[PDB]
């Protein structure tokens, strides 16, 4: 069986499960709430995301579990990231549990922000320009903490950026459609860096700016490629500043040493947060 870990085993009858959030590849996700977590204040209940395997599951499923649970517990805590809370590993079926954001992924959350195409049946208030610039910096600040530990994410976007209730941006699934993610040399080649990861913060800025686009609309997959190879980049979104779509496209640098790091775009989109007024 699995081995016992007390940094963060919780017992299962601490933990109250509830309705389901969403049925991932590796498992399936619910809400809980956990009773104690804070073990200086036991009688306080905590809201948290709990990942578990399966009904149809099997060997791999568990290993990929488990493999995410310990990558999850070396990477280590930061604000901008989905961390870590506890474990059930004993009586029963494991269960994983993390950080709960209670408002969703950043592309459907801006999808929904959108003036009154907006899809959604429960509309919310417009986000100012400082907002969305305030977004792409703590996105930026959890991806710089993930390079600073050595991950490599390979799936930036902003459906993995889940949103609290606070409004903090926190990197979901990074210790593991997709292809208008990718950098051409891992499209093309299959190599991953924390370069190919900056490319596709590239397409999460855009993604920020056109409040929840779908990138390079209308392209198959066969083609992209190619246009990448031709020198094709996105054009700037209408609501966008010259700026940041400079930044965008430094992101999207064929060479990719040329790219700049997640320590560079955070201080330069610290610089641009304090540039960029509340009233726009
Ligand atoms: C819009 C839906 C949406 O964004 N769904 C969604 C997207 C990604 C991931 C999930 C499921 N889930 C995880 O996989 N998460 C997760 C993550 Cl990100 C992870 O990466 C490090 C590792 C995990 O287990 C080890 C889990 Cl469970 C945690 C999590 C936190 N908050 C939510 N809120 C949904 C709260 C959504 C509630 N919505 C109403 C239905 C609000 C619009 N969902 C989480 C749901």
């Amino acid at each position: 069986e699995l081995p016992e870990d007390p940094r963060w085993e919780l017992p299962r009858d601490r933990l109250v499960l509830g309705k389901p959030l969403g049925e991932g590849a590796f498992g399936q996700v619910v809400l809980a709430e956990a009773i104690g977590l804070d073990k200086d204040k036991p009688n306080r209940v905590t809201k948290v995301a709990v990942k578990m395997l399966k009904s149809d599951a099997t060997e791999k499923d568990l290993s990929d579990l488990i493999s995410e649970m310990e990558m999850m517990k070396m990477i280590g805590k930061h604000k901008n990231i989905i961390n870590l809370l506890g474990a059930c590993t004993q009586d029963g079926p494991l269960y994983v549990i993390v950080e709960y954001a209670s408002k969703g992924n950043l592309r459907e959350y801006l999808q929904a922000r959108r003036p009154p195409y907006n899809p959604s049946h429960n509309p919310e208030e417009q986000l100012s320009s400082k907002d969305l610039v305030s977004c792409a910096y703590q996105v930026a600040r959890g991806m710089e903490y993930l390079a600073s530990k050595k991950c490599i994410h390979r799936d930036l976007a902003a459906r993995n950026v889940l949103v609290t209730e606070d409004n903090v941006m926190k990197i979901a699934d990074f210790g593991l459609l997709p292809v208008k993610w990718m950098a051409p040399e891992a499209l093309f080649d299959r190599i991953y860096t924390h370069q190919s990861d900056v490319w596709s913060f590239g397409v999460l800025l855009w993604e920020i700016f056109t409040l929840g686009g779908s990138p390079y609309p209308g392209v198959p997959v066969e083609e992209l490629f190619k246009l990448l190879k031709e020198g094709h980049r996105m054009d700037k979104p209408s609501n966008c500043t010259n700026e940041l779509y400079m930044m965008m496209r430094d992101c999207w640098h064929a060479v990719p040493s040329q790219r700049p790091t997640f320590k560079q775009l955070v201080e330069d989109l610290d610089r641009i947060v304090a540039l960029t007024s509340n009233q726009e």
